[PDB]
DNA sequence: GCAGTGAACTAGCTCCGAAAACCTATAACCGGTTGATTTCGAAGCGTTTTTTGAGTTTTTCCC
């Protein structure tokens, strides 16, 4: 249940949320022996209730005694609804709350308005992309077993040329229609691979097959964990580093573009192929994403930026 | 003047469809002959027509 040990992040469904006896309780169907009882409650948690779930408020009152953040999330936790807002640490706030403000707003800030350092960081997103592309479309097998068998010396070709022309090309401009390029291949290596036959990308949600509606779905599911990602760091979300800086909700998206193409984009595929419900499309799909540790992932990204950008 | 959307735009690509560019045979045209018949023309001024130009009014087309 631990969703993110980089982030000491937990999920809880089907339970209510109560305080007794001046302490916060869990009513579940396993009493006394649910594992929601070993959640250490400290200003490190970080809590992300789930399907079937509710809180009292004497237990809001609780968390923040003990400043534990928390957050509705839908099945399996990819859709992200509602949380707190995270503090801003720097030296003109200080408030005694207890609450582990987060200093990532800053360093993020520091360099966000000059523009070569933004285009220093589209570039490194794109670096780590890349190579979670070679990692699981290659060099972990569990794709293979599971049917999508595709060739590799075409693959790292395109993926090798790509890597050889990120390091080049003056601004965003370039960088996004690169990537264009390697989006439309790759979709040309997984629907042969899948003999799917022809597949062309439709988008705003007007095509039909189940392939593009799958797409939509993991997509969908993809922004929602990049949302949380956000959320534990605090960064808002118009802070875009690779999408445009009018777009409304650009940085998720930026974040999200990290596994689309590693996790979803296959995923979709396979389901369609085997002719998946679209409730069994969305359970493997979560499947993948906490067997990749996609969250961490992300986590790990947006912090090593910050950290390189300096 | 603002919040909002939709249109113009980005790179390089394979891939695909089309007009462009090139090769071939050969039927029509090129050159040579005679020579009595008809056709054509040397200057140039006046007459008559074209056809170019000149403007545009109207009609037609496309959106």
């Amino acid at each position: 249940i631990l969703h993110s040990k980089r982030a000491n992040l937990y999920y809880l469904q089907h339970c209510r949320v109560l305080v007794n006896g001046g302490r916060v309780e869990y009513v579940t169907d396993e009493g006394r022996h649910s594992h929601y009882w070993n959640i250490p409650i400290a200003n490190t948690t970080s809590l992300l209730l789930g399907t079937g779930t509710s809180i009292t408020q004497a237990a809001m009152r609780e968390l923040a005694r003990a400043g534990v953040l928390v957050g509705f999330c839908g099945g399996g936790g990819t859709p992200l609804f509602s949380a707190n807002e995270v503090d801003v640490e720097v030296s003109w706030l200080t408030p005694q709350s207890e609450y582990r403000p987060t200093e990532y707003l800053q360093r993020w800030v520091g360099f966000w308005f000059d523009e070569e350092k933004r285009l220093v960081a589209a570039r490194h997103f794109q670096r780590a992309r890349l190579e979670r592309i070679r990692h699981s479309w290659l060099e972990d097998r569990v794709l293979r077993d599971a049917g999508f068998a595709v060739d590799a010396t075409a693959l790292a070709v395109a993926v090798e040329d790509s890597a050889r022309a990120l390091e080049q090309a003056p601004n965003h401009e370039h960088l996004l229609t690169e990537e264009a390029r390697l989006s439309k291949r790759l979709f040309k290596l997984a629907a042969q691979a899948t003999r799917y036959g022809e597949f062309v990308r439709a988008k705003r949600g007007s095509g039909g097959d189940p392939a593009n509606r799958f797409l939509d779905h993991g997509n969908y599911l993809a922004y929602g964990l990049a949302a949380t990602a956000t959320w534990v760091l605090g960064i808002p979300h118009g802070l875009a580093v690779l999408h445009g800086k009018t777009r409304r909700g650009g940085l998720v998206f930026d974040v999200a573009d990290l596994i689309k193409d590693s996790l979803i984009l296959p995923q979709a595929f396979l389901s369609a192929m085997r002719g998946d419900e679209e409730q069994d499309f969305r359970q493997a799909c979560l499947d993948n994403l906490s067997r990749a540790q996609a969250l961490d992932f992300m986590i790990d990204t947006l912090k090593d930026v910050a950290q390189r950008s300096t």
